[PDB]
């Protein structure tokens, strides 16, 4: 019905930094060869989309942000083989081309066709499928899910189970997969270990879930907002500490609580100072610390390399280290077999038109994940 | 016959920073409970001993430095069960008490009894066995090998093969084991990988040996002293580059040479800037960089945490990650079975009283390892 045609629909356009999204009419072009046009069903509000608004995460403006979603294929361009009209899909903000040296490496997932490193805000071919007010509008990470319809390259979409609940499994598109994979795949948390998770939002709670699934014995949640503790204990934290309650630096407290430093520590906030604190609190000879938080653009941290020379391992990852198009359909399969839960991450559900209210809920500290429905 | 008596002998005493060592008559007390007095046979001159002279490495002065050595047990204190008089031994600058949380961890080697983190320059009991004209002289790392005789705690000595050549296997007390273990145990270099090694002194050559033994296909040596290149190629370097030859930063050069970043990089110099360059030059999604060089005391490096968020892994180690008392004997056994060579590291051999000439050779760039013989 809309196949082959330009679609007029509503999208939340971000014209400038530090301004509310503008819900307006946009024009979405039909998919070109190897492209897929998706009707959005649900999308979650991740702190990284807020980072685009605050200027913490730099990408070309104006833009249609949103990267944690799920929808249904409206149409496909010529040559698409992996999805068909009517399929349920989750856009992949980290692509999986399958051909590059990273895609072919057993541990790499940061496909070289990404639009994260040197962001163009385009499709793979360097052009946009979005027009608003007569102007081209950038895409965001090959996804742009804050629109009733979006167009993505084939390497940036996965087909998922036909019966999945898209108002839940959109979290597999970012927050849950990132946290869970950061513990289970990137850190490789071991049975009986002690973990410290800095930041108890959606992604930090997912980290907790993966640490529990890996059989960690102690999982210490750290947050300056003590309203986050109850849910963190429900999904596995054995203790929670607020840095503001102590006179000494939290890395000291955590080192003492863990009788010399934790096995695995995770920075899931996005601050240079917690990145170093988190590295310091893991045991000096064999501790591992994983950076998951996105720090303010172009800013360097300062640290003493003696933290590493004693034996610590410091690493980071995007999307919990998962190869996105292989992993996402398996994650959905596992969710449908109830191998993990997504409901504890969802605190609020709102219609898409109330996106600004959804960002206010995140910014006030009140929500974990607001899911927006179209 | 000297058992249980004070031994008067010669040691090299460093009285203050940035002065030549001073060959002095010292008194070495007999070993107390669980202590081992050793007659030195051979000691190598490591760049970390030169860091005490330059103030790069801070430790209480005056001191008897030296930590890479081998010798023969002259006597043992009460309660010693792991060595006897006459045994060949290598002093361990990182102890292995076998009882702490690190010694029990499968991967940890930075025993909590070490005297590295907050150096006291004493025996484990907080006192010194060394006196020079009535003045107590500090120990260094519980070894102090620049002395005809030294005393060490039993957790800082290993028994080795009675047939081993001490003027070669002293290198297993530091340089060889550190470089080789950094490659084969800490980085876990893989078959067919590309490695970059920054610093082609004794420890960097040992890293190259380990990379070649691990099956690396390409091993790129990096040094500003091109006279180091021939010997690096003899032990496995497939290419060598001098950063001074280029009008662009070497991390860019190495990323182009490696078609987008190396698999494994090693900093084996001790500079903040080469630590960040070495991290940068490993592939951004799966590369691994290991810090091996010792940087200037109390100085922090500055780096962008996005280098880790893409996927890199950064780590460091002391002594190649080997649990020292367990691994030293097995490394000597492997040397005896011709599993690796130690002659390629040894460029000069001097009597002990020519220690300052040995350090001049290191500082001028002309030597790799000078072995001082007693
Ligand atoms: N690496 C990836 O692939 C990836 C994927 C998703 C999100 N992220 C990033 O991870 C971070 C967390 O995302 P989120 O959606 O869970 O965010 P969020 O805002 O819901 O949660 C962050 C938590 O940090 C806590 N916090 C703030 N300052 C703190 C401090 N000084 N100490 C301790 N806790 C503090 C807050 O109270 C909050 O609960 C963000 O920076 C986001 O951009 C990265
Ligand atoms: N982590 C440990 O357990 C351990 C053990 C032994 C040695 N170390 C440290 O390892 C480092 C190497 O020790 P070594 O005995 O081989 O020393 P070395 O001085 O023989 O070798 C250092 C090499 O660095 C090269 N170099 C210096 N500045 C450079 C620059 N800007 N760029 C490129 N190359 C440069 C020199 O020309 C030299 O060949 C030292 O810092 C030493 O303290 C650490
Ligand atoms: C600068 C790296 C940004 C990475 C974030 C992009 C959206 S997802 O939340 C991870
Ligand atoms: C402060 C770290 C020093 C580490 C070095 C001590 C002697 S060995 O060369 C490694
Ligand atoms: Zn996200
Ligand atoms: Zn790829
Ligand atoms: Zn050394
Ligand atoms: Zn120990």
């Amino acid at each position: 019905s809309t196949a082959g045609k330009v679609i007029k629909c509503k999208a939340a356009v971000l014209w400038e930094e530090k301004k509310p999204f503008s819900i307006e009419e946009v024009e979405v072009a039909p998919p070109k060869a190897h492209e897929v046009r998706i009707k959005m069903v649900a999308t979650g509000i991740c702190r990284s989309d807020d980072h685009v608004v605050s200027g913490t995460l730099v990408t070309p403006l104006p833009v249609i942000a949103g990267h944690e979603a799920a929808g249904i294929v409206e149409s496909i361009g010529e040559g698409v083989t992996t999805v068909r009209p009517g399929d349920k899909v989750i856009p992949l903000f980290t692509p999986q081309c399958g051909k590059c040296r990273v895609c072919k490496h057993p541990e790499g997932n940061f496909c070289l066709k990404n639009d994260l490193s040197m962001p163009r805000g385009t499709m793979q071919d360097g052009t946009s499928r979005f027009t608003c007010r007569g102007k081209p509008i950038h895409h965001f990470l090959g996804t742009s899910t804050f629109s009733q319809y979006t167009v993505v390259d084939e390497i940036s979409v996965a087909k998922i189970d036909a019966a999945s609940p898209l108002e839940k499994v959109c979290l597999i598109g970012c927050g849950f997969s990132t946290g869970y994979g950061s513990a289970v795949k990137v850190a490789k948390v071991t049975q009986g270990s002690t973990c410290a998770v800095f930041g108890l939002g959606g992604v930090g709670l997912s980290v907790i879930m993966g640490c529990k699934a890996a059989g960690a014995a102690r999982i210490i949640g750290v947050d300056i907002n003590k309203d986050k503790f109850a849910k963190a204990k429900e999904v596995g934290a054995t203790e929670c500490v607020n840095p503001q309650d102590y006179k000494k630096p939290i890395q000291e407290v955590l080192t003492e609580m863990s009788n010399g430093g934790v096995d695995f520590s995770f920075e899931v906030i996005g601050r240079l100072d917690t990145m170093v604190t988190a590295l310091s609190c893991c045991q000096e000879a064999y501790g591992v610390s994983v950076i998951v938080g996105v720090p303010p653009d172009s800013q360097n941290l300062s640290m003493n390399p003696m933290l590493l020379l004693s034996g610590r391992t410091w690493k980071g990852a995007i999307f919990g280290g998962f190869k996105s198009k292989d992993s996402v359909p398996k994650l959905v399969a596992d969710f449908m077999a109830k191998k993990f839960a997504l409901d504890p991450l969802i605190t609020h559900v709102l219609p898409f038109e109330k996106i600004n209210e959804g960002f206010d809920l995140l910014r006030s500290g009140e929500s974990i994940r607001t899911i927006l429905t179209f």
